[PDB]
């Protein structure tokens, strides 16, 4: 019998949140007995850490600047993906699955091919933080992925669920200089990373996220306490997406067609969760956004204890070879991700990835300052055109990026090896990144460089 698939994706969710990667305790229970039974990978780098181009590329197994969403913005700055680009529902579709999907869409056309069911929001009440639009949506996501799941094959069902995106909406509530609401539960420390070691080390638009990224303007002058509390509400948020998670585990349970269903949960990017003094996602290429939760289990899936460690992956590219390989079907040669089937079934893994990759572009249109991130077996290199500026970190020995390599006359080889890998990614991917335009206003770089010394409201009011 063929397998079902039931894809779970959290916005904003982090391998620092989810105890199944051993970093913190009893945030996301539910997600790590399903980490127990299978298998989860410690390298699982996105495409791009934002929203609107991760799903484009996700669903569609492709690259950002390929898709040509290469942001968050709408018609016509961002088009549909085209009729005739193959995705993860197309392939399903056509190999007799039965393709629904929940919750947030966000995908300028790459879910064509699922049956798409807009959730709607389900207000309640939370006594200690602030909840939107984001928590209501989750209810009905929810809800309508329990009924679909309690009487369903084969099938192929993704719950796209929005927490921990209300750390957005606390950011709002809790913006500038403020003392904070008293909460109940322990407030958690900051990371090791906190702090930036050295602001004239690190590439010009990740010194500015305080004038390009409205949340980053509004946490710019907080203090540590606030900063805790941050962290407190990104781990609530998560409890409350994990609840979530545990009822449609247990619809899916319910009857026969679990025990028969492959179970992925990951998110489309992470959030800085106070690391380099960052708020949500913007610019930066650090673990804590584009190295996401990636944990599947199910029938011919192979329990592992330890989360595996020798294989760069890139769900973004990966996910769509995966799924087909599991369901025995054939994927178009153009796809550029590797399957990691063999992986999972404890079979030989006769290919993988040398490196992978990340994008960035712009987020609305105001700031449009691309880079690039590419993640070898050990180091990580960035690349932004703005200045021309680089990054290098030993990810082995300085996991939390706290120091930057790349000016260090030590390290010259290794960062024209990964310089080189650069150039890799640009011609097989037939990426334009050396063509594209920086438009960086002046206006959004005008203080002396570091987020503590932002002043005025940023781009979007500025520009
Ligand atoms: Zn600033």
């Amino acid at each position: 019998e063929k397998p079902n698939f039931l894809i779970i994706q959290c916005d904003h969710l982090t391998q620092r949140v989810v105890g199944a990667y051993g970093q913190t305790q009893g945030c996301t229970l539910p997600i790590d007995e399903v980490a127990s039974r299978g298998v989860i990978f410690s390298n699982a780098y996105v495409g791009c850490p934002l929203s609107q181009p991760s799903r484009a590329a996700l669903w569609s197994g492709m690259m950002p600047h390929q898709t040509n969403v290469r942001s968050n913005s709408s018609e016509p700055v961002n088009t549909r993906l085209p009729e005739n680009v193959p995705t993860l529902g197309s392939l399903f579709s056509e190999s007799g699955y039965e393709a629904v999907h929940f919750g947030k869409t966000h995908d300028m056309g790459s879910l064509r091919g699922f049956k798409h069911k807009e959730p709607v929001a389900k207000p309640f009440t939370d006594p200690e933080f602030p909840v939107n639009n984001d928590s209501f949506l989750d209810v009905g996501t929810c809800e309508d992925a329990v009924a679909y799941l309690s009487n369903p094959e084969p099938f192929i069902c993704i719950a796209d669920f929005q927490n921990p995106h209300n750390i957005c909406g606390f950011i709002g509530e809790n913006a500038g200089v403020h003392t904070d609401r008293p909460i109940s539960g322990p407030l958690p420390e900051l990371p090791d990373n906190f702090d930036v070691e050295d602001w004239s080390n690190i590439p010009t638009p990740v010194q500015y996220i305080c004038c390009s990224h409205r949340r980053m303007t509004q946490a710019a002058h907080w203090n540590e306490e606030n900063y805790r509390h941050y962290i407190a509400a990104f781990q609530h948020y998560t409890k409350m997406v994990s609840k979530q998670v545990d009822s449609v585990l247990k619809a899916l349970y319910s009857t026969p067609a679990g025990r028969n269903t492959i179970v992925v949960i990951m998110a489309d990017h992470g959030d800085g969760m106070a690391s380099h003094r960052m708020v949500t996602k913007h610019i930066s290429f650090y673990d804590e956004m584009t190295n996401v939760p990636f944990i599947f289990a199910g029938p011919g899936i192979k329990q592992q204890k330890k989360p595996v460690d020798h294989l760069l992956t890139q769900p973004t590219l990966d996910l769509l070879p995966t799924l087909c390989d599991l369901a025995g079907i054939a994927v178009p040669a153009e796809k550029a991700g590797i399957s990691l089937a063999p992986t999972l079934r404890g079979e030989k893994q006769k290919k993988s990835h040398p490196y992978v990759v990340s994008e960035w572009h712009s987020e609305y249109e105001y700031v449009t300052t691309p880079g690039r991130m590419v993640r070898g077996p050990r180091y990580k290199y960035t690349h932004y055109l703005e200045g021309n500026g680089e990054e290098l970190y030993d990810m082995k020995k300085d996991p939390g990026e706290r120091k930057n390599l790349a000016k260090d006359p030590k390290y010259s080889k290794i960062l024209a090896e990964h310089r080189a890998l650069l150039d890799d990614y640009i011609t097989r991917s037939k990426d334009d990144y050396r063509s594209l335009k920086v438009d960086a206003d002046p206006r959004c770089r005008n203080h002396t460089p570091g987020y503590p010394s932002h002043e005025g409201p940023g781009a979007r009011e500025i520009l």
